[PDB]
């Protein structure tokens, strides 16, 4: 119900750095988000090894990429463990993350932005290509929620009464920058996935919309 939270100073600082950088290899955002999806799938698989009923909320383990061309949105969905409301608030903005200042110091020293994941803040690489993001998430322990950020110093968390039910897992909705619309294209997405996400334990599904003609 429109709960507003403030990003910690260090994350606000990181977001500003990333959204404005002219780094040349922006495509690594997709590697980082697929890695987060894979990690979340690892966690529900771990739980399911001891308690198989944890999968009943969504029996299939998958990563799914859904371009929304008309909206200029790229969706990245997983059926991983998901995040409760408290997880969203805690894990995506309010708690000091170990590595945030270290990564910013590495950047000042010449580090390549692709190293962002090694510092535990790979999620924020999405701001290389998007200026607005929604994170829709459903954990077995909670209702479905939407976390939302406009790249500023605040984010919101709201009970989800407007998006498709996930069953279980997380969907990132990336509102792409106007010069980054190549990541809506089937050919481009395939290229980036095959280059940077060759070794993933779960199927990576690409949803493509084609007209029926002739
Ligand atoms: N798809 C997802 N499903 C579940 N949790 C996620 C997802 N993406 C991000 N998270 C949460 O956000 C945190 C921050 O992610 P990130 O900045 O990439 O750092 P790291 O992956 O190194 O923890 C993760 O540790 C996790 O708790
Ligand atoms: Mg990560
Ligand atoms: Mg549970």
């Amino acid at each position: 119900q429109g709960e507003t939270h403030e990003f910690t100073a260090e994350i606000s600082q990181l977001m500003s750095l990333i959204i404005n950088t002219v780094y040349s290899n922006k495509e690594i955002f997709l590697r980082e988000l697929i890695s987060n999806a894979s990690d979340a799938l690892d966690k529900i698989r771990y739980q399911a090894l001891s308690d198989p009923s944890q999968l009943e909320s969504e029996p299939e383990l998958f990563i799914r990429i859904i371009p929304q061309k008309d909206q200029k949105v790229l969706e990245i969905r997983d059926s991983g463990i998901g995040m409760t409301k408290a997880d969203l608030v805690n894990n995506l903005g309010t708690i000091a993350k170990s590595g945030t200042k270290s990564f910013m110091e590495a950047l000042s020293a010449g580090a390549d932005v692709s190293m962002i994941g090694q510092f535990g803040v790979g999620f924020y690489s999405l701001f290389l290509v998007a200026d607005h993001v929604q994170v829709i998430s459903k954990h077995n322990d909670d209702e479905q929620y939407v976390w939302e950020s406009n790249a500023g110093g605040k984010f919101t968390v709201t009970l989800d009464e407007t998006n498709e039910r996930l069953g279980r897992g997380t969907m990132l909705r990336l509102f792409l920058k106007e010069d980054q619309l190549e990541y809506l294209e089937e050919k481009r997405i395939k290229e980036v996935v095959k280059k940077h996400s060759e070794f993933v334990a779960y199927p990576i599904q690409l949803v493509v919309t084609k007209e029926v003609e002739k």
